[PDB]
């Protein structure tokens, strides 16, 4: 015979305190960008990505984060 | 016969504090930027990025993290 | 027969205190950039990045990080 | 008594010859350009230029330039 | 008396010849250019000047030049 | 009595021939510039420049040059 119990207990916590947030700048790509092209084959797929792309400004105030698993397998 | 028992216990705490945040400066990609292509033979695939791509500001007012696993496991 | 008991205790904390974060910088490619191309043959897969790509400005406010792992296992 | 004669005599040429002008490039301030000011004082005349100013192209067919003076004086 | 006779004389030629011109490139201040002023007293004028100033690009299909100056000065 | 006679002759030629003229490049200030000022104080004129000035590229399919002066004088 088996008897298995699983009985975990979690109290924590996460915590935080900030006074203020600002004053805050993020400016890419300011210079010129230039691009020619002459007598080029392609065969196959192609991708361009040309300019200012994909960037990111993440300003949050508090942000914390709890991940947890649990994971019983048995046969 | 098998008899388990599992009941960890947990009261941790993860605490921050800061007075102020700010006068954050990102400026990526200031210079020119300049490109020129001529009599190129392409037989797979092609991928190009040019200029300013994927910058990343990031200012979280507290931004603390806890992970956690449990995994029992048996046969 | 097997008796097993698996009861771990946790009464531990993380922490920090700051006066205040500011008057930070970062300026990466400031400088010119060129690129010149002519006479080239790819049979081949192609990936190409040019100019200011991929930096990142990260500035928390706490910032703390715990990581726990428990694996009990069995036959 | 005085008898001054003043005759001169000019047959010359000037002349140039071209096949073909062109593919001419020019790209002043490219850069990114920035200013900040704080807590000044002026007790007179002030002047300020910001930026891209008083450039020239100039692309003549031809050009040529001749200059000539007579200049008699007399008491 | 007085007997004075000015009769030069001038049979010159200047010349050119080009088979083309052409494929010129001039890019000044690809750089990226930055300025912070505190706390400054002025009494007297100022002038400024910040960037891309004053830049030339000349190209003359010939450009010849002839300067002559006759200057008889008497008493 | 004075008598005077004043007769230059000139048959000079000033000459060029070229094959072809290209491929020519001027890049000035690829590099970051940087100004940082804090606690001055001026009492007299005050002139300044910061970047890329004054430059200049020049392509001449000639540029032959000829001066000439002629000076008589009495008493």
């Amino acid at each position: 015979s088996v008897q298995i119990v699983y009985k975990p207990v979690d109290l924590s916590k996460v915590t935080s305190k900030c006074g203020s947030l600002g004053n805050i700048h993020h400016k890419p790509g300011g210079g010129q960008v230039e691009v020619k092209s002459e007598k080029l084959d392609f065969k196959d797929r192609v991708q361009s990505k040309i300019g200012s792309l994909d960037n990111i400004t993440h300003v949050p105030g508090g942000g914390n984060k709890k991940i947890e698993t649990h994971k019983l397998t048995f046969r």
